[PDB]
């Protein structure tokens, strides 16, 4: 019986990392956990405050070109307010629409990776 | 401040969903959270028991070809016992090795997506 407790982190492919940083931290409001050298380049690691699973903003996997990532869904406690905030902050939002699984919206980062919001029922 | 609490889920590109599911559920030991019809096909969702962030094994994003995903790291309380459990079930493992950020190991799913394991020091 495996001792795996959770996903520590996964990777999002970006091109300009400084730009991605400011987007995920200032615009989307993630916490900046680490920004330092890593083995294949600059390790840039972000997460919603207090979450167990963080995201790494990388540029070193050929198999994941910048902006390729889809099907990422972020849980929020208030999808209307978050959409209002994003729009305020100069991001294009698609939604919020209702769905069988909660109230949802979509937007994209500066490379074109597509991020969902979901507030469950 | 944004009302985003955590990443609800993210996507892992696969070809055969029935193989993938058996791999993640039987080999890697995840719980099966859903196996049901979705928008763009079959919705198949796996997570470590207890965990906030879950994984969807999808086939339908052209920008994420099967087996293309990298830089996924799973947190575990016993990487040594995990690597030996994986090995006895037919999985080629690279590790464990000590790194600055914990004891770490690596393996691929049937499609070639590279999963990491990490037990912190
Ligand atoms: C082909 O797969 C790989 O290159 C690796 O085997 C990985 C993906 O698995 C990997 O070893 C990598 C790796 C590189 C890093 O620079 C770091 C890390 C690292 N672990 C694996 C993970 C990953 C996500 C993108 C990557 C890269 C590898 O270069 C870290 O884990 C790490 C780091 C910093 C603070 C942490 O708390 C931490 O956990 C960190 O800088
Ligand atoms: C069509 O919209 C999109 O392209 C977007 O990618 C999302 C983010 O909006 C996406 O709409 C998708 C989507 C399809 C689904 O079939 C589901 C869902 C779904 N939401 C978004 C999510 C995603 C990850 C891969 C996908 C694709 C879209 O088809 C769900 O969110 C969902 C589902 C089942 C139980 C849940 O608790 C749940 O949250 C579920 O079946």
């Amino acid at each position: 019986h495996m001792a795996i407790s959770h996903v520590q982190l996964f990777s999002v492919p970006v091109s300009d990392q400084e730009k991605a940083k400011d987007f995920y931290v200032e615009t989307v409001g993630f916490d900046l956990l680490a920004d330092q050298p890593g083995v294949h380049g600059r390790w840039l690691q972000v997460a919603p405050k207090g979450a167990d699973t963080s995201l790494v903003l990388v540029d070193w996997f050929p198999t994941m070109p910048p902006g390729s990532l889809r099907g990422l869904l972020l849980r929020t406690d208030d999808v209307d307010a978050d959409c209002a905030r994003l729009q305020e902050r100069g991001v294009a939002v698609d939604g919020p629409k209702n769905t069988p699984w909660g109230r949802q919206a979509m937007f994209s980062d500066p490379d074109g990776n597509v991020i969902g919001l979901n507030q469950p029922s």
